[PDB]
């Protein structure tokens, strides 16, 4: 599972009691374990394992202008040039010499350097934050595994197993029908650029301000019982709080060399009744426009994966099937390959980042159009939440279907892939469908 190879603990597992849900226990642990000590954390769900990385032992901060390594209140600064993946990889490999796993996030802006667009970034633009935790607690349906977990973490687990998790309170509604960023006018500009032949597709997005503060662990729990994401996360790291139900896996690199990527394209609503959802499912599977965009994205994923894979190892093992993602359903393909000996996990991330779902087609022209037609910098939105291991593992989830809090600002953000035949009204409605992954499940603070 996640706990394989170098990711190991000699500690005995605690068996999971019968009616206890792992997402609820892990999110409650994140709230309790860090409230009493005011410490940062990242909860990452990966293949049935909810990994709670609690406390910051060491932090790697990659900005557009410098790289910092912070440990025990001491900051080491350094200038960097060239690929941001090479700079981040070198600093994170040093963290992983002392600990078996590292966690964090990668901003959308991390992906602009491969296209020669980094000079458009403002000074001190955040690119990545990756830390090694003080403690890890892995929760699954079967058991709870502890990695360097003290008496305090054990007492917290024991109290939650004895009393049970908190009841999730009532949710508070938010209106997403307003368009203060002029998303529909920005879509019409992109449609005219595509008609003029500048590019084939660009992903544009809009922010939705939440007019009240939310409780991130309780909102995470409520939304997770109504969603089926590929990965999910809940974090409090520095100045940002975030939660999300990642619909798409940018890349998974295992220590045994297997590389996985799972591109998505096309969207229909889900959760509106069985017969209506099955009409939308049949429409999505047979719709010419959605099929063309899905095949063009698979062709792009195969090109990027071929650059970092052993020759003849790239393979589509699941092609163009409907993937259900709570309030929406999409076309998805699963691509598998073997990491070439001349390549590494950071090079694999750099080849597959940004996702087509975050940029466009061709990816270089989509990223350039996003600088002009979307609210920049995007930050965490359309970037990735990552988990790395000492033996070469990397798991990167696309940061979509997420909520954020920085300062007093709480917001949601959703986008749509705009093509030549796009109608601004249908693209706006598609952002509402994607926003419905979280809007009925916001628990106020
Ligand atoms: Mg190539
Ligand atoms: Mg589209």
């Amino acid at each position: 599972s996640v706990a394989t190879g170098a990711v190991s603990t000699a500690s005995s597992s605690i068996p999971m009691p019968a009616g206890v849900n792992p997402a609820d226990l892990a999110a409650e642990l994140a709230a309790v374990v860090t409230e009493s000590v005011d410490e940062d954390y990242l909860l990452y769900e990966c293949d049935g394992q909810w990994v709670l990385a609690a406390g910051v032992q060491a932090m790697v901060e990659l900005d557009s202008d410098e790289l910092r390594v912070i440990r025990d209140g001491v900051t080491r600064r350094q200038q960097w040039s060239g690929r941001p993946g090479a700079a981040l990889g070198e600093a994170v490999d040093r963290l992983l010499l002392e600990t078996d796993q590292a966690f964090g996030w990668v901003a959308f802006e991390f992906g602009v350097h491969r296209y020669g667009l980094q000079q458009r970034l403002a000074p001190h633009t955040p690119l990545a934050r990756v830390f090694s935790p003080r403690t890890r607690i892995m929760v699954s349906e079967k058991e709870i595994r502890l990695f360097d977990a003290g008496i305090r973490h054990r007492e917290a687990i024991d109290r939650l197993l004895a009393t049970g998790v908190r009841e999730v309170p009532q949710s508070r509604s938010v209106d997403v029908s307003d368009d203060p960023s002029g998303f529909r006018r920005r879509v019409a500009v992109a449609v005219d650029e595509i008609a003029a032949g500048r590019y084939h597709k660009v992903i544009l997005s809009r922010c939705v301000e939440v007019p009240f503060a939310i409780d991130f662990p309780l909102t995470y729990r409520l939304g997770r019982r109504h969603n089926t994401p590929v990965r999910s996360f809940l974090l409090q790291l520095g100045g940002i709080r975030a939660l999300g139900y990642s619909p798409e896996l940018v890349t998974a690199v295992r220590a045994d060399g297997v590389v996985i990527t799972e591109p998505l394209a096309g969207t229909r609503a889900l959760g509106r009744g069985p017969a209506i959802d099955r009409l939308a499912r049949d429409d999505l599977e047979s719709n010419s426009k959605e099929i063309v965009e899905h095949a063009i994205s698979v062709r792009s994923s195969l090109e990027e994966i071929t650059d970092i894979a052993e020759p003849g190892s790239a393979a589509v093992i699941d092609f163009m099937t409907v993937r259900e993602r709570g309030s929406v359903q999409h076309l998805g393909s699963t691509i598998r390959a073997r990491l070439d000996p001349s390549s590494d996990r950071m090079a694999a991330l750099e080849a597959l980042f940004p996702a087509v779902t975050a940029s466009g087609i061709p990816k270089a022209a989509g990223v350039e159009a996003i600088f002009r037609l979307d609210e920049c910098p995007r930050g965490l939105y359309s970037g990735a939440v990552v988990m790395l291991s000492a033996d070469g593992g990397l798991d990167a989830a696309l940061t979509l279907r997420a909520a954020y809090q920085v300062g007093g600002r709480t917001w949601l953000r959703a986008g749509a892939g705009i093509i030549e035949e796009s109608e601004p009204e249908r693209e706006f409605e598609e952002t509402c469908e994607k926003l419905s992954t979280l809007t009925p499940y916001l628990v106020a603070r």
